[PDB]
């Protein structure tokens, strides 16, 4: 939406959170160093009223060795949010990636997944669940008064629609999910809100598997308050109709919905990225702006079912999507971005994506104008 609207500094632009303040909070994912950068601080103060840590609250960042808790980085994000009246989301108590390996070693130091004795396997289950409870207990006892929203587990359902067969599941079975939510509620009390977070929540068979899993857990009294939809999406996928169907499906269970990691990639999958920001054609930003226009129109339509929309970053100069921005080169060394076209080599993660409404120079994109207006 719209091109005659100018490329002005985002620090001079109408505030994004204020535009949406009766519909949902507007969040950004951050690293501690961005809180030491004048531009990023001014962006967070101007446009956002919710915050989450990109990385410093993940299990391996918090407890890299058993008994060694590293809260200093997480504390800095909590401090900044309190000083600026921001909601905080905790990402994340449990995840199969970025996972300290000590969790899954038995008393003899051997991988628990390798045990064959059923009596010893049950001992490893109880030991892993005890470690899980202590991890969650320590974090929630520190932050329960400060952090309202918790990703209790991330990505526990596989893309094949079965439970993800991570070491958590191999060793402890489904109970690791139940234990995590129960521990968060026990040590955090009734006022913190507990979420199951995942990507491709719109895609079958994952969508209905997520639905059935959460429905069953709530029937058994496991405290789950909502679903986090990571929403790592593309310009043309998934459809707005399928997003709407997903959000309604989970709201029908009585669950809150949060959009927890929104980015709108310029590319498909696997991505064939441009090598630099400057090489991305202007038309891509117009296509992106129209996608954002439709997306936030839908979020507003469903505002009674969505409490928060968080972007997985601040401005286009920093996005984890760049780690996926593979650049394909033909035999003559020219960039290939056509997903079917011939090519000779790929430089993995060397390109540039552009997923936000704010450009890498902190000036507003067409996508910003598309979601700040009321059309
Ligand atoms: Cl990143
Ligand atoms: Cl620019
Ligand atoms: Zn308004
Ligand atoms: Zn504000
Ligand atoms: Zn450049
Ligand atoms: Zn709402
Ligand atoms: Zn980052
Ligand atoms: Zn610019
Ligand atoms: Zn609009």
């Amino acid at each position: 939406s719209y091109a005659k609207k100018p490329h002005i500094s985002a620090l001079n632009a109408p505030q994004l959170d204020q535009r949406y303040k009766n519909e949902f909070t507007i969040g950004a994912a951050v690293e501690p160093y961005q809180l030491q950068n004048e531009k990023d601080v001014q962006m967070l103060k101007r446009h956002f009223n919710s915050i989450v840590a990109e990385n410093v609250m993940k299990p391996i960042s918090i407890q890299p060795e058993e008994g060694k808790f590293n809260f200093e980085q997480a504390d800095r994000i909590v401090k900044f949010a309190k000083a600026n009246g921001m909601d905080i989301r905790f990402h994340t108590l449990v995840w199969h990636s970025q996972v300290p390996q000590w969790f899954f070693l038995d008393k003899e130091g051997k991988p628990m997944v390798n045990e064959t004795d059923p009596v010893k396997r049950e001992q490893n289950k109880q030991l892993l669940l005890k470690r899980l409870e202590t991890h969650i207990k320590t974090i929630v006892e520190r932050y329960k008064d400060d952090i309202k929203y918790w990703d209790v587990v991330d990505e526990v359902v596989g893309d094949d629609g079965k439970l993800r067969n991570s070491p958590w599941y191999q060793i402890a079975g489904i109970d690791y999910i139940k234990v995590a939510f129960q521990a968060a509620r026990k040590y955090g009390g009734d006022n913190i809100k507990l979420y199951m977070n995942d990507y491709n929540t719109e895609v079958e068979p994952k969508r209905t598997a997520l639905y059935n899993l959460v429905k069953q857990l709530k029937e058994e009294g496991v405290p789950i308050d909502g679903i986090g939809h990571q929403s790592h999406i593309q310009i043309g996928w998934p459809s707005e109709a399928e997003i709407e169907k997903t959000i309604n499906m989970f709201a029908a269970l009585g669950l809150d919905n949060q959009i927890t990691g929104l980015d709108v990639s310029m590319y498909g999958w696997p991505p064939r990225a441009y090598p630099t920001y400057d090489a991305i054609p202007k038309q891509k930003f117009l296509d992106q702006a129209a996608r954002y226009d439709r997306l936030f129109k839908l979020y507003e339509k469903l505002s009674d079912k969505i409490s928060n929309v968080t972007f997985w970053g601040i401005a286009d100069n920093h996005t984890w999507l760049d780690s996926r921005a593979d650049v394909y080169y033909d035999a003559n060394g020219n960039v290939v971005v056509d997903p079917n076209a011939p090519y000779a080599k790929v430089e993995k993660g060397k390109g540039k994506d552009a997923p936000f409404v704010f450009g890498p120079d902190y000036k507003v994109k067409p996508a910003y104008w598309a979601i700040i207006d009321h059309k």
